[PDB]
C-alpha cells in the first residue's frame, strides 16, 4: 500500500471509529485498479474474534446493487424488459391500479408509492399477493420516487421468474459465480459461519432475520475482498467475459430518473462528477433519501456517464456499509462496519478518501 493511501485512510477512518462508536470495520480502496485493504476492530466482541479480509459483514441495500445488475442481466439475455408491465410476469396481478406499472417502475422505485417496508405481517406467498393486490398508489406511475424496499424486492422476484430459477440460484449462477465472489452468499452456508461477523445495536449483537423479499432487497453478506472485486467489475464492465453480465451492469449504470442532482439507476445511483461534497453527504441522510421526491424522466436513458459518482449506502439492524467509485478515475471504495452508524459519516469519509487520491 502506497503511503500517500494508507494516511489518508487512516487519518480518516481511525477518528471516524472513535467518534462513531464502531466495533469492527473494514475498508478498501481501488486506485488505479488495484486493491489496498484495511482492517480495524472486532466481527465478534465476546469471543474477541478479530475483523480480517475474511469476515462476513452483512450488506443491507448494498445488495441492491446485485439486485439491479441481475435484472439488467436478464434484459440483455432477452428474458424479460423494462418496458413490459408487471403483470406480464405476475398474472395473478390483476387490480386495475396495475395497468401502466411497468417493471422500470418497480425496479426504481418510481411505481407511485410502494412503502419502505414490505409489512411484518406478511409471510406466505399468498399474504405477497394480497398486499400487492391492495395496495393503493398514492401517485400516478413515473411521477415520485419512495425508497422502496417492496418495489425493487419484486423487481428482483420477477425478472427471475422466466429464467425459472430461484432468485438465489439466478444470483449464485449468473453473477456470483462469473465473477468469482465466492465468499458472497444470499445464505451464510455453515463452512462460513466462522467468518460471519455480528452486527451491532446498542450494543447487542444482532444478526438480520427472514423477511418477504429480503433476499432480492436486502440480503447479500460479504467480504471486502469480494466487494472490492465487485468495485472492480462494474468500474470496468469491459473486462468482463460474459457478455450478458457485462451488459447488465451498464444497464444498471444508466441514468432513468433525475431528482435534484441525482440519477437512479438499477440499484446503483450516480451523480456527475465532480460531485458539490455537501450534496452526497447531506443527500445521504435519509430522511432526504427517504423522503418522496418528483422525478424527471429521461427519455431515453443515459447510457453509463464515465463521469461519474457511483454510489450506494446500506444498512440492517446491525451493520452499515457504503460503495462509491468514479469510472474516469479508475477510483472506487467500500466501508463495510458492524454498526449501523449515519449515513452522512459515511459519504464524508468516502469522499475525503477519494477527493485526495484523485
Ligand atoms: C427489513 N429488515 C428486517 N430485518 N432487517 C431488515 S433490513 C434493515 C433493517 C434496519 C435498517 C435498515 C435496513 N435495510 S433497508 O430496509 O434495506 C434500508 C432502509 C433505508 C436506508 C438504508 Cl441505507 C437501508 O439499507
Amino acid at each position: 500500500a502506497p503511503q500517500q493511501i494508507n494516511d489518508i485512510v487512516h487519518r480518516t477512518i481511525t477518528p471516524l471509529i472513535e467518534q462513531q462508536k464502531i466495533p469492527g470495520m473494514a475498508v478498501a480502496v481501488i486506485y488505479q485498479g488495484k486493491p489496498y485493504y484495511f482492517t480495524w476492530g472486532y466481527a465478534d466482541i465476546a469471543k474477541k474474534q478479530p475483523v480480517t479480509q475474511q469476515t462476513l459483514f452483512e450488506l443491507g441495500s448494498v445488495s441492491k446493487t446485485f439486485t439491479g445488475v441481475l435484472g439488467g442481466d436478464a434484459i440483455a439475455r432477452g428474458e424479460i424488459k423494462l418496458s413490459d408491465p408487471t403483470t406480464k410476469y405476475w398474472p395473478e396481478l390483476t387490480a386495475k391500479q396495475w395497468n401502466g406499472i411497468t417493471l422500470l417502475h418497480l425496479a426504481t422505485y418510481t411505481a407511485g408509492g410502494l412503502p419502505l417496508q414490505v409489512p411484518d405481517e406478511v409471510k406466505s406467498s399468498s399474504d405477497l399477493l394480497r398486499f400487492y393486490q391492495n395496495w393503493q398508489p398514492a401517485w400516478a406511475p413515473g411521477t415520485q420516487r419512495l425508497y422502496a424496499n417492496s418495489s425493487i424486492g419484486l423487481f428482483g422476484a420477477l425478472a427471475v421468474k422466466p429464467s425459472g430459477l430461484s432468485f438465489e440460484q439466478a444470483m449464485q449462477t449468473r453473477v456470483f459465480q462469473p465473477l468469482k465472489l465466492n465468499h458472497t452468499w444470499i445464505n451464510v452456508p455453515p463452512a462460513e459461519e466462522k467468518n460471519y461477523a455480528w452486527g451491532y445495536r446498542e450494543g447487542k449483537a444482532v444478526h438480520v432475520s427472514p423477511g418477504a423479499l429480503d433476499a432480492e432487497a436486502y440480503g447479500v453478506k460479504s467480504t471486502i475482498e469480494d466487494m472490492a472485486r465487485w468495485v472492480q467489475s462494474n468500474l470496468k464492465p469491459l473486462d468482463i467475459n460474459e457478455k450478458t453480465l457485462q451488459q447488465g451492469i451498464q444497464l444498471a449504470q444508466s441514468r432513468y430518473w433525475q431528482t435534484g442532482d441525482m440519477y437512479q439507476g438499477l440499484g446503483w445511483e450516480m451523480l456527475d462528477w465532480p460531485v458539490n461534497p455537501d450534496s452526497i453527504i447531506n443527500g445521504s441522510d435519509n430522511k432526504i433519501a427517504l423522503a418522496a421526491r418528483p422525478v424527471k424522466a429521461i427519455t431515453p436513458p443515459t447510457p453509463a456517464v464515465r463521469a461519474s459518482w457511483v454510489h450506494k449506502t446500506g444498512a440492517t439492524g446491525g451493520f452499515g456499509s457504503y460503495v462509491a467509485f468514479i469510472p474516469e478515475k479508475e477510483l472506487g471504495i467500500v466501508m463495510l462496519a458492524n454498526k449501523n452508524y449515519p449515513n452522512p459519516a459515511r459519504v464524508d469519509a468516502a469522499w475525503q478518501i477519494l477527493n485526495a487520491l484523485q
